[PDB]
């Protein structure tokens, strides 16, 4: 009798290749044969450009009150903005070999969210504590927002209380490689054991700017958005590490 959409609202990622949406019968009948027209009407997303277009029926055999269909999601490199489409149900039969119903949800609200973000480079924590023990140290460099493309990080130590060139740590320089769909990635500083106790020393471990390596009123705002999903640097671009002393004994 009743027959309609499981969610009125369904999302996704632009990579997920196809979304599936699932279709329901209520009650107020048993079974069998009945089936549901189903189409797909566009939101701020456009179909051949966001997704594909999507028309067909579904079919209900006896004992059954489950049927899912599969909408193609389009997939390019270009950083967008969430946008939706509609899909729509119609045309319920009416077997003849009855009279309505719609059934609510009849429509199904899909949100597309982008995945082409070149990301945003951030260290976890302003401030890092570390023994004189332990020698090497790992140092999470992170990216979020978005995993897409080649990243190129730079970073470097500053010297503060706590003195480089083999005094206090191994300075180190040079530039992280993030590959496409990379999140983490560690860097190694040199802390060396001194005879001498000190107090507080610290030093610091910066990120410079990232840069991802080679190889119409509509459209401009969309040219525009796309220019945003560059790779940037995020909250913490400069870790202060102090060092604690001791313990002799
Ligand atoms: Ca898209
Ligand atoms: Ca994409
Ligand atoms: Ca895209």
């Amino acid at each position: 009798s009743k027959i309609f959409f499981e969610q009125g609202t369904y999302q996704c990622l632009e990579n997920c290749g196809t979304v599936a949406l699932t279709i329901i019968r209520r009650g107020g009948d048993l079974t069998n044969t009945v089936f549901v027209d189903f189409r797909t009407e566009d939101g701020t997303a456009n179909a051949g450009s966001d997704y594909e277009f999507t028309e067909g029926t579904v079919v209900f055999k006896p004992g059954e009150t489950q049927k899912e269909i599969r909408v193609g999601i389009i997939d390019d490199d270009i950083f967008e903005e969430d946008k939706n489409f509609l899909v729509h149900l119609s045309n319920v039969k009416v077997s003849s070999e009855a009279l309505a119903c719609l059934g609510s949800p009849s429509t199904a609200t899909v949100t597309i969210f982008d995945d082409d973000h070149a990301g945003i480079f951030t260290f976890e924590e302003p401030v890092t504590h570390v023994s004189e023990s332990i020698g090497i140290m790992e140092v999470k460099v992170l990216r979020t927002s978005g995993a897409r493309g080649n990243v190129i990080v730079p970073y470097k130590t500053i010297e503060g209380t706590a003195r480089g060139g083999g005094e206090d740590f191994e300075d180190t320089c040079g530039e992280l490689e993030f590959q496409n769909d990379e999140i983490v990635k560690t860097i190694s500083v040199k802390v060396i054991d001194d005879e001498e106790y000190e107090k507080n020393k610290t030093f610091f471990l910066e990120i410079g700017e990232p840069r991802l390596v080679e190889m119409t009123s509509k459209e401009e705002e969309e040219r525009r958005i796309a220019e945003m999903g560059r790779p940037i640097l995020g909250e913490h671009t400069k870790l202060e590490v102090i060092i604690e002393e001791s313990y002799e004994f």
